[PDB]
């Protein structure tokens, strides 16, 4: 499965029949019809104990992963029962600053889009969390080109190192605090994995806040490689899934 022509998104229910199930990934936010919910307690983001251990080119994007064999780094408040705790982020983005984005929000795209992934500690190891409706809690920020966010540098000078995929470069020490936006407001829905195998495992939370990246930051994303070392040369640009139909979930605001 990729993003080209051949074998992009409109081609993965070949493979996996649950790309056109009842609660997939992303979606469109209508800011309009978002019902504010008061009973949505405030998410509670504890990264301070964060241990990163490696940067890693996929062939669909770069995942940076953390050491989750403790609670760490974790998140609960806001939809959640429970813990869940930080395995990986990586980042979805075009190849033009208006596209980029999965979520979008009024029909609004934005130059990429941050996931951070965490899995129920109930569940005991990741694999066993993604058998279960509520077995991931995903943070979603948006990326928009502005002034340069500094906390993104050391992510951005590292991927020289991973340009083709299966490569890998350690990476300690990156505290994942440098990412976030000031405000923690948020919408929240149920839904799936936006790549294949598709898990409709996840509890989405989409930061409304955006964050800023400069130009010259993103345009480093743009810079890696689908394919493998001495393969013809594919640019990993846009490796983002189009808005799904909502069929009668209801996203919840936090404001
Ligand atoms: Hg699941
Ligand atoms: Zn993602």
């Amino acid at each position: 499965w990729g993003y080209g022509k051949h074998n992009g998104p409109e081609h993965w229910h070949k493979d996996f029949p649950i790309a056109k199930g009842e609660r997939q990934s992303p979606v469109d936010i209508d800011t309009h019809t978002a019902k504010y919910d008061p009973s949505l307690k405030p998410l509670s983001v504890s990264y301070d104990q964060a241990t990163s251990l490696r940067i890693l080119n996929n062939g669909h994007a770069f995942n940076v992963e953390f050491d989750d064999s403790q609670d760490k780094a974790v998140l609960k408040g806001g939809p959640l029962d429970g813990t869940y705790r930080l395995i990986q982020f990586h980042f979805h983005w075009g190849s033009l600053d208006g596209q980029g984005s999965e979520h979008t929000v009024d029909k609004k795209k934005y130059a990429a889009e941050l996931h951070l992934v965490h899995w129920n500690t109930k569940y005991g190891d990741f694999g066993k969390a993604v058998q279960q409706p509520d077995g991931l809690a995903v943070l979603g920020i948006f990326l928009k080109v502005g002034s340069a966010k500094p906390g993104l540098q050391k992510v951005v000078d590292v991927l020289d190192s991973i340009k083709t995929k299966g490569k890998s470069a350690d990476f300690t020490n990156f505290d994942p605090r440098g990412l976030l936006p000031e405000s923690l407001d948020y919408w929240t829905y149920p839904g799936s994995f936006t790549t294949p195998p598709l898990l409709e495992c996840v509890t989405w939370i989409v930061l409304k806040e955006p964050i800023s990246v400069s130009s010259e930051q993103v345009l480093k994303f743009r810079k890696l490689n689908f394919n493998g070392e001495g393969e013809p040369e594919e640019l990993m640009v846009d490796n983002w899934r189009p808005a799904q139909p909502l069929k009668n979930r209801q996203i919840k605001a936090s404001f």
